C-alpha cells in the first residue's frame, strides 16, 4: 500500500464527467473540475488540464497522469505550508500519507478547521486526535471515508485499507 493506491480506493476511476459528492463537477481519480454549476464551464476546464478537445471524455492514461500532478500539487502544498510543515516532518510513513489524502481531497482550506487535531497530531496523541477529527462536517458527510484516514492516524498501520 502507498499513497497512490490509498487515494485510488478513495476516490474510485471515471473517465467522463461526473459530480462529487458536493455536486461539483470532477473527472478521473477525484481531480476537481470546477466549483461552478456548468457543465460547460466544466468542459472547458476539462480541455485546457488535457490540452485537447476533449468533449467530457478522457482515457485512463490521461486520468492517471493528472491524479499524478494532484498527488505531487498536494504534498508540496504541505510542504509549502508554514502550519503543515511540521506537522507533516513530524511524523511517519503512513500517517504523512493519511495527511496527503485529507489535503488531496479538502485542499489546505478545508484542512485549516483541523488546527486543533494537527496539535495533538503533532503531541503524537494518536486517540485524541482521533475523536476530535470526527467531529467535523468531513467525518459526517463522508463518513466511510473519513473513518479509513482516521483509523490510518490512529494506528500508524494500514489495516483500514486492507
Ligand atoms: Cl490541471
Ligand atoms: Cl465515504
Amino acid at each position: 500500500m502507498n499513497i497512490f493506491e490509498m487515494l485510488r480506493i478513495d476516490e474510485g476511476l471515471r473517465l467522463k464527467i461526473y459530480k462529487d459528492t458536493e455536486g461539483y463537477y470532477t473527472i478521473g481519480i477525484g481531480h476537481l473540475l470546477t466549483k461552478s454549476p456548468s457543465l460547460n464551464a466544466a468542459k472547458s476546464e476539462l480541455d485546457k488540464a488535457i490540452g485537447r478537445n476533449t468533449n467530457g471524455v478522457i482515457t485512463k492514461d490521461e486520468a492517471e497522469k493528472l491524479f499524478n500532478q494532484d498527488v505531487d500539487a498536494a504534498v508540496r502544498g504541505i510542504l509549502r505550508n508554514a502550519k503543515m510543515k511540521p506537522v507533516y516532518d513530524s511524523m511517519d510513513a503512513v500517517r504523512r500519507a493519511a495527511m496527503i489524502n485529507m489535503v488531496f481531497q479538502m485542499g489546505e482550506t478545508g484542512m485549516a478547521g483541523f488546527t486543533n487535531s494537527m496539535r495533538m497530531m503533532q503531541q503524537k496523541r494518536w486517540d485524541e486526535a482521533a475523536v476530535n477529527m470526527a467531529k467535523s462536517r468531513w467525518y459526517n458527510q463522508t463518513p466511510n471515508r473519513a473513518k479509513r484516514v482516521i483509523t490510518t492516524f490512529r494506528t500508524g498501520t494500514w489495516d483500514a485499507y486492507k
